[PDB]
């Protein structure tokens, strides 16, 4: 099915916990796939105008690692909880992809989640401005505009809306993008 044949790709690239305890100062995000009208799509965040770090930014869910999280995935998972009211029962973590190095003391670790049918978003306000879907095939084709460096722009078809993609976040939905899609009979 679409579904595991997606989960089989994903697993190919899981590091798993191999850098999970280097001494960094440590993010977690989740790459939220979604699927509707029978094609996979990730679930992006517009972060709110007030925050500290990023503010207005598009952002997969995530954030700073916190004493009560078990682990890294628990970070992405309790984040995407404040920000757009994912439960826990609602989605499936599938994999970790290769960690992102910043700033020299920072690694953000990326985990791909498997999202149920019934899961309806509710945007925090006090978090996220925004939360939106792009198809996940879009990756492989994008709108690419020169800012110099390469921006994704994506218009919604439900509401003519752009939303401007870009840095690791769109980094790692061309990466997730090409694990799942590459080399499929059609
Ligand atoms: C957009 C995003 O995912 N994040 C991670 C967690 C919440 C705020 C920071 C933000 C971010 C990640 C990476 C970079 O690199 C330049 C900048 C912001």
């Amino acid at each position: 099915s679409m579904l595991d044949d997606a989960k089989a790709r994903l697993r190919k690239y899981d590091i798993g916990g191999k850098y999970s305890h280097l001494p960094y100062n440590k993010y977690s995000v989740l790459l939220p796939l979604v699927a509707k009208e029978g094609k996979l799509h990730l679930l992006f965040t517009v972060r709110s105008e007030k925050l500290r770090r990023a503010p207005g930014e598009v952002c997969f869910p995530g954030g700073k690692r916190d004493p009560t999280d078990m682990d890294d995935a628990a970070t992405a998972l309790r984040e995407a909880q404040e920000e757009v009211g994912l439960r826990p029962h609602q989605v499936e973590v599938v994999c970790c992809l290769v960690p992102c190095l910043i700033d020299t003391d920072t690694l953000i670790t990326p985990f791909v989640g498997l999202i149920d049918h019934n899961f309806q978003a509710q945007p925090n306000p006090a978090e996220v401005k925004d939360v939106f879907l792009v198809p996940l095939a879009y990756f492989l084709h994008p709108q690419v505009h020169d800012q110099i460096n390469h921006i994704f722009e994506y218009t919604n078809p439900e509401d003519g809306v752009t939303y401007q993609i870009k840095g690791m976040t769109a980094n790692l939905a061309v990466l997730v993008a090409f694990i799942i899609l590459e080399k499929k009979p059609t």
